[PDB]
């Protein structure tokens, strides 16, 4: 956590955008990475709680003039940038705001049977359009190759969990991601771009319409295994469950379907572990002590 002010996000962005005058400032949304704010009611400048959500924000900012109308979509739209200091890739960036309110699972639920359909067809046209980008333009650094993040987590944990658990215990740690990494169906994908926390909160909805008008926060983007971008929509109540997602999936024209309820499967058993470094590498210690007490059972 670094923390600001308005008049602090005011000079920063008066430095490089003198021109630019600002009347209405409030907070508009708060994440792991950065902290949101409304400025003149139409723009939304996101600005780094730390080194590690800047880097985040450099690569959102990065992607999306990238694929800027390549969508069905509305995404966010970058009008503002800020600069690189030895703290921050980048500063701050401001976007333009997408109106809508996100498409909860409450929400989805209590539309009528036909916006509830044509939602998942507009979300399956949306992510096969993005997973059919063609990603040669793009960064080699972005892709994220499954069996080496697997094979890096597991050093992590060890290094991490050593002097905590028992010996015994940590051999059952090394057992799970021994299992993990000998089954080839997580590791053999054609990666593509994808979105990479494709989730409820992150889908905007029009509720004069009853229609979907944005997908927003591209901060993790990579070009890794499409499937992530569906078991991020599978789970039950904090997402939209299977019977919606499976629908998404059918308009995708999914070949491998139980491939995906296979990864979501281990994906839901993998959190443990991601909560305890996504814990330690953004420095939020209840996920940590939280992560390794699920482990100890
Ligand atoms: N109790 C909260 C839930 O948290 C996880 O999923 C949630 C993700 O954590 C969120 O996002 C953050 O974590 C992501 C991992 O995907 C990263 O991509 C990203 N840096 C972060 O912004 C995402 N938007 C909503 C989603 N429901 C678990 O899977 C789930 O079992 C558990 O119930």
């Amino acid at each position: 956590m670094r923390t600001y002010t308005f008049d602090q996000v005011e000079k920063a962005i008066e430095q490089l955008y003198p021109d630019f005058t600002i009347n209405t400032i409030e907070i508009s949304g708060e994440g792991n990475d950065c902290i949101a704010y409304e400025i003149n009611r139409d723009f939304i400048f996101k600005f780094p709680k730390h080194s590690r959500g800047s880097t985040n924000l450099f690569n959102e900012v990065n992607i999306l003039k990238r694929i800027h109308n390549k969508l069905p979509l509305p995404i966010p739209e970058v009008v503002f940038t800020g600069m690189p200091s030895e703290t921050y890739q980048m500063s701050f960036a401001g976007f333009t705001k997408i109106k809508g309110v996100p498409l909860t699972p409450l929400l989805l639920n209590n539309l009528p049977k036909q916006s509830q359909n044509q939602a998942a067809k507009d979300l399956a046209r949306f992510l096969s359009e993005l997973h059919s980008i063609n990603i040669s333009g793009f960064k080699s650094n972005l892709v994220l190759d499954f069996r080496e993040k697997i094979n890096e987590d597991n050093k992590k944990i060890k290094k991490l969990l050593s002097r905590e658990l028992k010996g015994p215990q940590m051999k059952k740690v090394d057992d799970f991601y021994r299992d993990i990494l000998e089954n080839e169906i997580y590791f053999k994908y054609y990666p593509c771009l994808i979105h990479n926390d494709f989730s409820s909160d992150h889908i905007l909805f029009d509720t004069e319409k009853n229609t979907i008008c944005g997908i927003i926060d591209f901060g993790d983007a990579a070009i890794s295994d499409p499937d992530n971008d569906f078991i991020s929509l599978m789970e039950d109540d904090e997402e939209y469950g299977m019977e919606f997602v499976s629908k998404i999936l059918n308009h995708y024209k999914h070949k491998d379907i139980p491939t995906v309820l296979e990864k979501y499967r281990m994906k839901e058993k993998y959190w443990s572990f991601e909560k305890i470094i996504y814990g330690k590498e953004y420095g939020y210690m209840d996920w940590y002590e939280e992560g390794l007490n699920e482990i100890r059972s």
